[PDB]
């Protein structure tokens, strides 16, 4: 169908809102039938033809324009169907627009509203809104001018204009749709799922049944954004309504008459939009001070003397309490204007009783007359009032209307009449002659019949029974209220109904004005319309004690402050029913942050009053506490009705008007704020002492120690006890404080006092109005006090802005407290810059940081300052002087730091006190944040090492969900950068959503921080005292989460935790032997820390000049470099093994191994001649022990000379030929300086100065010179000589290759190809399999360059000279000179100062490129000097150790480091390097290193051999036991590393990295995996028979036996005698083995093997990667086999992920299956599916130790033809 048009079902606009659905009523009215689709979607819908035209155009106005509209012809709906409408519309503001659809020809209802005046100016410019109007069919568009939305849409559905129904649809931008009353919605967001309301003011009990309560407000607010932008819509319409909400989303009004007035407001946030309603209905009314206490109050008192007791026990309780109400009893006969002559005999003595106790006392009234007046027995009120012919008439206009009501029958005053005014006036008067009330509580204004219509009944007249009725209660607009016919002066109840209470509240507050003289009252109504928040208060009627209505008060509450009536509240303990104590405890404590707050109870119920409960009741103190609280804050609340007074704020507020950036918070309804200062945070639930609450994007404070909490935008678990509620404090406020009494009057005498919540900047601001509280038109007579507070930089400001009134009680601030602050000291106060002399008395809790400044005295209407300066604690102190001399307190004053001579050790002398840098500009985007950092103190800064930098640019990039980057940089200059590439993601993916980081940059001091969204833990914090960015020193620092941090290296260290007790460390590549404190080989400017919860983090800083780290027990770390930028990368974790993998992927997985590399070598200095390396290798076969790998040292070179052959080794290419023959490989050493001294010829050096590969002086152009090993030709060398001698006689001078440049490549890989194929004579050609690279530090015996020596000192010894070996000699110690020049493959040039610890990285890949090329195959390097991305292409050895016992223990530590770093072929030297081997050393050594994964035996010259044939047969039977251990589990080992080549596993791991959750494992470092599954726990002491090792909480298997130890979480003491090393299994492994052999060559010909470790539910896992072994990229090309494992149910399942390269033709044999833990019960029967063919293989089960033992070999099955294995137990 083509009229029937609509897109989508629920765009539907009900065309039958009245009877049920049928197809008779739809095709009667023109409605498209479609009964089909789903729930509550109407069948019936309205069709195109229905609407309004524009006839003719927008004819234009001074205030905007004016439209004809006439009526499309269509079927009428309820008859009486207007056809020319008007439509009006008025630009009024740049935030407000208004139109007006009314008849063209007869003149309608409007509302006559008392504030709302007719507009009367011209259209405003320019204008944030554009108005665009359709002509056919008619519809209004309001469009936000600054992002082009549609806020306002009208074409969803048709103009409906009729005399008795009117009807608009509106399209909404979003569903955050807030506002429209009075009903319970039971959630502050409204749900948009075809819901419908009533709005028509009617008398009955907030059940929550959808019906029409007792107001009637039709204002709703819309957030279209996270921005805030939002907007408001309002509808001026009295008659009787509904209002239905549509899942488009869209809004409906649905009338019974007048016409469609509407507004629409726009604001950027939430709290504009209010704020623009209220200026245009009327501002609030400012209510008394004393109405901000507590009231008390009953239905049923009976008796004057029982009220009494109620108020006696109740002060004798000491409760805080100032009002108490008085109900219908007092009236005799329930007749107002008159009290019980008996039975409340003394009234006025109890009004007298109050006020002698600071009481006040609330009397009720009631609309309703009495007629019962004779001349017999007169009643005033009614003969008065008759007199003046002011009542509700019936029809007739004439006839006073007769109703029902407390009196009985009862007349109603007209208060839309003036006459009836003054009357009402003269009434209170009278009274008010007789007893001396305070304020007036109007009832049953709404108004109320208890009969329907009149005591006749109603007429039969279209007004009594309209052709359309709202979804009202009972369906009679006359059910218990006036007919609808009568007649007042305003026009018909059926226009005016809603106007009723309205009018009587504005009567009464004209009565006031005469009553009280100069003395604001409070009058306190039920009926309320828009803008009866100027007259009265409201309270939400007649609840029931249930935890229902505990639970629906807050929404309530939160609705009618966006209608202009902050000063509303529920009855607490609830009015009708009995409550309990728990409810009406936990109502006491959340009713005291009501901002009007009542208990109220109802008629004959059980008491509960507070002091009811028992004077030792937990209830009456729960209440005494919270209610002293809330009086405590009354200048706080006092101020907050004065900004709604003033300027239209809120005053209780949800969080979504403050917190509106997150989404979180729109539809939180359970939590609320007092202005923008205090959040709340009630126990709603029966028997709860725990909340479920969301904590905003805020600094908050618990209010009741003031400590800091730690949770920020995110949902918390809050402990709250029966006695106890959730109040915190918002940093960045300032709260006037009133010493709390028992009533205002008391309280407002005693002293003032501030509390200042600071924030991230340390700055907090605040306001404070003060006046007598009674007098009325305080403020527009400008007679009040008005404060500003603010503080920044440890100064506090009070100032005043108005000064027009002075109290007589002449109060002072006597308390200031601090939250989030040092220690304050040296106090300074100052009046207008005149010293105020005073003794400031500081008070400082250590742990909360809270502090209370007393001993002053700030007279309350006088300017101030307060300044003071702060303490800084031993254990936060930097470093200000890290000079290597010159520390002097001369010096320290200079720079600008303090000096103290601290007894405690480590603690710095020199400290900083000042920042030197500001920030500013601080912009946060999708997928970044940025800011400018700029320097304020030149002087300082200059002070501080090298020349200041003084503009910086901070840039944050949200690279992925788990990683991010931040950079300080100078914009102006080019720095270097480190020349190493990284891998991040081209196109940011850090969304918000997905995110597992926060960040925020701060002031005050500058820093950074960064937060894990999932704990809000912070994980790096900079805001400490020290940033500097000189050119040739910068430094910064961070507080660590905890003392937990492992990594920085290469330096030994005593553990693998790192110590944080004012330890230094530094870093610069050197050729020194790993010891304390000592730069070594490498730098790795990488750590891992873990969390107090066991979440783990990491930090890289990419940076590669000299540099050190220092450790405080803050705990805190400090980072100084002496050049370079500033540029960190952070992995988020969450897990240790999760960062690893995180790390490596962006710096580089680690190289695959050849297979043959994971067997065992042979390495020694000082192989005299060929023959004895041929010896050894003979000799070794003989003993049977397994090797696969001999090296070859400086040796087989002529004169240590690169490239060359000595005489002594011309065998050697003959040896290595016969050696490779059968299945063993070579590898050569090769040192990257080259001889210029050669008299004969010598192609490296010659070729290398043609081809300019060497490193030169910058400009001069001279070859820097060196010395190393290679020696002068034609001399005698004497080795008695001392080295000292040799290195100035008989070394050589030596030439250094600049490795990044493309020449020096080009010669280097040639070199190496002709090493391999000798071009002079193929019989010298050496076939290599590796190549080993050592001294690339790069290191030499003279410092610097040959003598003379070096050239620019000022690099050589820097202006800050890092903490590191020899710091007095310099950088160029036992290196070249920093001077040197190197060039970068683009071309740019680099000094050696900036790269030099990246010059072993820069050798490594061109030697690994052409290793793979003239070989052929994958091959190894392995390098002395590492850098982050070196493990991508080589593996690394711990270096030169000691033959000494504790060197055991420093290697387990040395392999778990490069594991986190990325290097997974990593080894120490078996046996020790220098000294000599003692037997039980090497012995317990050579157990240790067979699971090195590099495992060799290296020993120095002029030492006692190592190897394992050097010693007797009690050894040669140790070594070969133990290899043979490892020649099993190759494959395994195999597996291992090839999952860190393709996921970024860790091979050798920590206990920690498998079991974070036990902390015990967060300190071992003497056991460690192989992988998860395999637990080495070694003897690393002398005469030691036993190992005590800690078991982790799991099922561990004996390798050797295959018996279940049961230690889950213990220690236990291991027998290890001398020939034996501990091996456990974990349960829940399957670890594939093969039969070992002398070579792998051999052992991968052997038959394969599984072992199977159940777990205890029985189930096993595990992975077999196989290839040839040699082949480059067998996985990117595809040549392998993958497979996974699992045993479950007694069968153990292949699932090949990827076969091909094990074949028929290539079979891989699997003979052996061996499980353990099957259980005890005998195992029938054993069954192998060969690809569809059961084989019945041989097997034993001992239910001893419970294995059973699988054999297959007969069987010939292949493993790419092995399926499954199953295994049935005895039954
Ligand atoms: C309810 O409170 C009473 C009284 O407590 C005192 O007043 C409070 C407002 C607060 O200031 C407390 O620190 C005071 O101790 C508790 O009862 C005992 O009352 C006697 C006499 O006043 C007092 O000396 C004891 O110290 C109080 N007992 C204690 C502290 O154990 C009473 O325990 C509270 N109610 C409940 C159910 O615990
Ligand atoms: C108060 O109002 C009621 C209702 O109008 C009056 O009661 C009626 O009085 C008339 C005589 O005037 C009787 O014929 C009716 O039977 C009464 N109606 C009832 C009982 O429903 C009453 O007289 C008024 N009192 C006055 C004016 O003093
Ligand atoms: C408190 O301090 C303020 C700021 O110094 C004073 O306010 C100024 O008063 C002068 C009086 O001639 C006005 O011209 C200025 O407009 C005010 N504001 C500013 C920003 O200068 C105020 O007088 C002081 N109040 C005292 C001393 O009680
Ligand atoms: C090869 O080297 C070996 C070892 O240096 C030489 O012979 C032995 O040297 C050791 C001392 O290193 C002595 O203890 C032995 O007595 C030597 N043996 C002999 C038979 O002299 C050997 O001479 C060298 N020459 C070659 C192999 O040409
Ligand atoms: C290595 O140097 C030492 C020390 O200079 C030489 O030893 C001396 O040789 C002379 C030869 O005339 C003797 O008179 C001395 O007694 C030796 N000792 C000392 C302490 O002077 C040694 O000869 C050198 N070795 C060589 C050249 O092979
Ligand atoms: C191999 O040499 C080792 C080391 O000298 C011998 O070990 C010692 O043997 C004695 C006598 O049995 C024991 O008292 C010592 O405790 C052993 N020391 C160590 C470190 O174990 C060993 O006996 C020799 N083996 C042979 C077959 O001679
Ligand atoms: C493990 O070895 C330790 C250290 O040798 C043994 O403890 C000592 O045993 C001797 C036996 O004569 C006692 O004299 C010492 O007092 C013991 N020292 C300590 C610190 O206890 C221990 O007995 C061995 N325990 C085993 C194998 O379970
Ligand atoms: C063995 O490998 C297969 C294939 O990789 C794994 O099965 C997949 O598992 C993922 C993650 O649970 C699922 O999304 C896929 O649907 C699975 N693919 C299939 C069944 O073809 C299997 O989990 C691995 N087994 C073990 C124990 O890791
Ligand atoms: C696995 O099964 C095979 C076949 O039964 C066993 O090998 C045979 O062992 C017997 C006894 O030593 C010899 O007579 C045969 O010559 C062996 N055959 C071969 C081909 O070597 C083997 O011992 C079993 N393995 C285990 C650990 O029980
Ligand atoms: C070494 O092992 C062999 C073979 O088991 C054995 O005969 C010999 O006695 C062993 N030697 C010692 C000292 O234990």
């Amino acid at each position: 169908s083509a009229e029937c048009a609509v897109a989508n079902e629920l765009e539907r606009i009900n065309c039958i809102p009245d009877q049920s659905p049928t197809k008779a009523t739809c095709d009667q009215r023109g409605c498209c039938w479609k009964p089909q689709g789903a729930i509550s979607v109407p069948w019936c819908y309205y069709s195109t033809n229905h609407g309004y035209q524009v006839e003719g155009d927008l004819v234009n106005t001074n205030a905007g324009f004016t439209a004809q509209l006439k009526r499309l012809p269509s079927p009428s709906l309820f008859g009486n169907d207007i056809n020319n409408v008007l439509l009006r519309a008025e630009y009024q503001t740049a935030t407000r627009f208004h139109f007006k659809l009314t008849d063209q020809n007869q003149d309608r209802y409007e509302v006559p509203h008392e504030h709302v005046q007719p507009f009367q100016g011209n259209a405003a410019s320019p204008l944030t809104y554009e108005v665009m109007v359709s002509k056919q069919p008619f519809s209004i568009k309001v469009i936000r001018t600054s992002n082009s939305r549609v806020l306002f849409d009208s074409s969803i559905g048709p103009l409906l204009f009729a005399d008795q129904f009117l009807q608009l649809s509106i399209r909404l931008p979003s569903a955050n749709v807030y506002g429209l009353g009075e009903h319970v919605h039971q959630q502050y967001r409204h749900d948009m799922n075809w819901k419908t309301w009533p709005i028509f003011a009617r008398d009955t009990v907030p059940n929550g049944d959808g019906n029409n309560l007792y107001g009637a407000q039709t204002f709703f607010l819309c957030l279209e954004d996270a921005s805030g932008l939002s907007f408001g819509v309002f509808l001026m319409n009295s008659n009787a309504m509904e209002v239905a909400l549509q899942p488009a989303p869209a809004v409906t009004y649905r009338t019974t008459g007048g016409i469609l007035d509407f507004y629409v407001l726009l604001g950027n946030t939430p709290e504009q939009v209010v704020q623009e309603y209220l200026q245009l209905i009327g501002l609030p009314a400012l209510p008394p001070y004393w109405a901000l206490g507590f009231h008390l109050s009953r239905y049923d008192y009976e008796t004057l003397d029982n009220m009494r007791e109620v108020v006696e026990r109740n002060r004798a309780a000491q409760l805080p309490y100032d009002v108490q109400h008085a109900d219908i009893d007092y009236m005799d006969k329930r007749r107002d204007f008159t009290y019980n002559p008996v039975d409340f005999k003394g009234f006025p003595e109890l009004a007298q009783d109050l006020h002698n106790n600071g009481q006040k006392l609330v009397i009720i009234v009631d609309p309703a007359i009495s007629n019962d007046s004779s001349p017999s027995s007169p009643y005033g009120p009614y003969d008065r009032g008759s007199d003046a012919k002011i009542w509700v008439n019936d029809p007739d206009g004439v006839t006073p209307l007769i109703g029902e009501v407390w009196p009985g029958k009862t007349v109603f005053p007209d208060y839309t009449n003036p006459k009836c005014t003054t009357w009402w006036e003269n009434e209170f008067k009278l009274f008010h002659n007789q007893v001396d009330f305070d304020g007036i509580w109007i009832d049953m204004n709404e108004v109320a019949n208890f009969v329907d219509g009149s005591v006749s009944g109603c007429s039969t007249s279209n007004l009594n029974y309209p052709p359309f009725t709202p979804r009202i209660l009972d369906g009679y607009l006359f059910s218990k209220t006036l007919c609808m016919d009568a007649v007042q002066h305003w026009g018909k109840q059926y226009d005016v109904h809603n106007l009723y209470g309205y009018s009587m509240a504005i009567a009464t507050a004209e009565a006031v004005k005469t009553v009280f003289s100069n003395k604001r009252s409070f009058i306190l109504t039920r009926s309320t319309f828009a803008g009866s928040g100027k007259f009265a208060a409201h309270w939400l009627g007649d609840n029931a004690a249930t935890w229902d209505d505990l639970r629906w008060s807050i929404p309530g509450m939160l609705e009618f402050n966006l209608f202009g009536i902050p000063m509303v509240g529920s009855d607490i303990c609830g009015f009708l029913l009995d409550t309990s104590e728990e409810l009406c405890r936990r109502w006491m404590q959340v009713g005291a942050f009501y901002p009007f707050s009542r208990n109220h109870n109802g008629q004959g119920y059980k008491v509960q009053d507070p002091a009811s409960f028992g004077a030792d009741s937990l209830l009456l103190n729960s209440s005494r506490h919270y209610l002293s609280i809330r009086y405590t804050l009354l200048p706080y609340l006092y101020t907050l009705f004065y900004h709604a007074h003033s300027r239209g704020d809120t005053v209780a507020r949800p969080l979504l008007h403050e917190f509106y950036e997150d989404s979180n918070t729109w539809d939180v309804y359970q939590q609320f704020l007092w202005g923008p200062g205090l959040l709340i945070t009630p126990v709603l639930d029966e028997g709860a002492e725990k909340v479920t609450a969301y904590v905003p994007d805020a600094v908050w404070y618990d209010y009741e120690t003031g400590g800091r909490v730690t949770w920020r935008k995110q949902k918390v678990e809050m402990e709250l006890p029966g006695d106890k509620i959730g109040l915190h404090l918002r940093g960045g406020y300032i709260f006037p404080t009133q010493q709390p009494a028992t009533t205002t009057v008391a309280s407002r005498q005693n002293p003032l006092g501030l509390i200042i919540a600071l924030d991230d900047n340390k700055e907090a601001k605040g306001e404070l109005f003060w006046d007598d509280g009674e007098a009325k038109d305080t403020v527009a007579n400008k007679v009040y006090l008005l404060y500003e507070f603010s503080v920044t930089q440890n100064r506090l400001d009070v100032k005043i802005l108005q000064s027009t009134y002075t109290d007589p009680n002449n109060l002072v601030f006597k308390e200031i407290k601090i939250l989030g602050t040092q220690e304050p000291s040296n106090v300074i106060v100052k009046q207008n810059d005149i010293p105020v002399q005073v003794s400031p008395n500081v008070a400082y809790d250590s742990n909360l940081q809270v502090a209370l400044i007393t001993e002053i005295e700030l007279e309350l209407g006088k300017n101030y300052t307060v300044e003071w300066d702060v303490k800084i604690r031993d254990e936060e102190k930097i470093d200000c002087y890290p000079d290597e001399t010159g520390a002097s307190e001369g010096n320290c004053v200079a720079r600008g730091c303090a000096w103290e001579a601290s007894t405690s050790p480590g603690v710095p002398h020199c400290y900083f006190v000042d920042e030197l840098y500001s920030v500013s500009d601080v912009q946060y985007d999708s997928f970044g944040a940025t800011a400018a950092i700029s320097l304020k103190s030149s002087l300082y800064a200059s002070a501080l090492p090298s020349v200041p930098v003084n503009s910086l640019r901070l840039s944050v990039t949200y690279h992925k969900e788990n990683m991010l980057q931040f950079k300080i940089y100078d914009p102006s200059n080019n720095r270097y950068e480190v020349p190493v590439p990284l891998n991040v993601p081209r196109v940011p993916s850090g969304t918000s959503e997905s995110r597992l980081y926060d960040v925020l940059i701060k002031k005050n001091p500058f820093g950074i921080e960064i937060r894990r969204k999932s704990t809000g833990t912070v994980i790096w914090d900079s805001q400490l005292l020290g940033f500097t960015f000189n050119d040739m020193f910068i430094q910064i620092s961070t507080r660590l989460p905890s003392q937990y941090l492992y990594g920085f290296g290469e330096t030994e260290h005593t553990a693998f935790r790192r110590n944080l007790n004012w330890h230094t460390w530094g870093m610069f590549s050197r050729d020194q032997p790993p010891g304390y404190k000592m730069n070594s080989y490498g730098v790795h400017p990488y750590y891992m820390a873990l969390e107090e919860d066991g979440n783990a983090h990491g930090v890289l800083l990419l940076n590669s000049n000299a540099m050190d780290v220092t450790f405080q027990p803050l705990p805190a770390l400090t980072y100084r470099t002496t050049g370079g930028i500033l540029d960190f990368y952070v992995l988020l974790g969450p897990t240790p093994e999760l960062v690893t993998q995180q790390y490596t992927e962006l710096i580089g997985r680690p190289v695959m191994v050849p297979y043959w590399s994971l067997g065992f070598q042979l390495c020694r200095y000082g192989y005299e001649n060929d023959s004895e390396i041929a010896s050894l290798y003979e000799d070794m076969v003989a003993a049977q022990i397994p090797y696969d790998v001999q090296y070859s040292d400086i040796d087989y070179m002529e004169r240590q000379l690169d490239f060359t052959l000595s005489p002594k080794f011309d065998g050697f290419p003959a040896l290595i030929n016969r050696m490779k023959a059968n299945g063993m490989r070579v590898i050569l050493i090769l040192d990257p300086a080259i001889s210029g001294n050669e008299t004969k010829p010598y192609p490296p050096f010659t070729r290398g100065v043609e081809d300019d590969v060497f490193i030169k002086y910058p400009n001069d152009g001279s070859i820097v010179w060196g010395k190393v090993w290679p020696d002068f030709p034609d001399i005698f060398v004497n080795s008695s000589l001392d080295w000292d001698s040799q290195v100035e006689q008989y070394r050589a001078y030596v030439a250094f290759p600049d490795f990044f440049r493309n020449s020096t490549i080009t010669w280097w890989k040639r070199e190496l190809r002709e090493l391999y194929t000798n071009p002079q004579d193929p019989e010298k050609s050496l076939k290599f399999d590796g190549m080993w690279i050592d001294m690339n530090e790069p290191s030499s015996f003279v410092n610097g360059a040959v003598s003379p020596g070096c050239r620019d000192s000022s690099l050589n010894h820097p202006p800050y000279m890092p903490y590191l070996e020899s710091r007095n000699s310099g950088l160029s110690s036992k290196t070249l000179c920093m001077e040197g020049e190197q060039i970068l493959p683009d071309g740019s040039r680099v000094r050696h100062y900036d790269v030099h610890s990246l010059y072993g990285w820069s050798q490594t890949r061109p030697t690994y490129e052409v290793v793979q090329e003239v070989t052929g195959e994958r091959g190894i390097i392995i390098s002395r000097s590492t850098y982050p991305s070196s493990g991508r292409w080589s593996g690394h050895w711990l270096g030169d150790n000691t033959a000494a016992w504790d060197q055991l223990r420093k290697s387990i530590i040395g392999m778990m480091e490069f594991s986190l770093f990325g290097i997974s072929y990593t080894g120490a030297d078996i046996c020790g390097f220098f000294q000599d081997a003692e037997f039980e050393m090497c012995a317990r050594w050579m157990q240790l290193g067979a699971f090195y994964p590099f495992s060799r035996n290296h020993n120095s010259i002029g030492t006692r051999r190592q190897d394992p044939v050097s010693w007797n047969d009690t050894f040669v039977n140790i070594s070969r036991s133990v290899l043979e251990t490892r020649y099993t589990l190759l494959p395994y080992l195999y597996t291992l590393m090839h999952m860190a080549h393709t996921e970024g596993s860790t091979v050798v791991r920590a206990l920690l990295h498998e079991f974070v959750s036990d902390r015990v494992t967060w300190d071992l470092d003497s056991q460690f995996l192989l992988g998860p599954a395999f637990l080495v726990s070694p003897v690393l002491e002398p005469n030691a028979r036993n190992v005590t090792a800690y078991f982790p909480r799991a099922r561990w298997y004996d390798y050797y036996t295959g018996v279940d130890i049961n230690a889950r979480g213990e220690w236990r003491d291991l027998s290890a005698p001398l020939d034996h090393i501990n091996l456990h299994i974990r349960g829940g492994y399957i670890l594939p083995w093969q039969e070992p052999a002398q070579n792998t060559y051999f052992s991968r010909q052997k038959f394969m093997g599984f072992k199977v470790a159940l777990d205890d539910d029985g189930t096993a896992e595990g992975w077999l990667f196989w290839d040839d072994g040699q082949s480059i990229d067998t996985y990117e090309q595809g040549l392998y086999y993958l497979a996974n494992f699992s045993v479950s149910q007694n069968t153990m399942q292949s699932h090949v992920i990827f076969n091909k390269y094990i074949s028929d033709a290539n079979p891989l044999k699997l003979g052996y299956i061996e499980i353990w833990g099957v259980g005890s019960a005998p195992i029938s029967s054993v069954s192998i599916s060969a690809s569809g063919e059961v084989i019945t293989p041989i097997f034993i089960h001992d239910s001893a130790t419970q294995v059973l033992n699988i054999n297959v070999t007969n069987g010939n099955l292949s493993l790419h033809n092995f399926s499954s294995l199953t295994w049935t137990s005895a039954p």
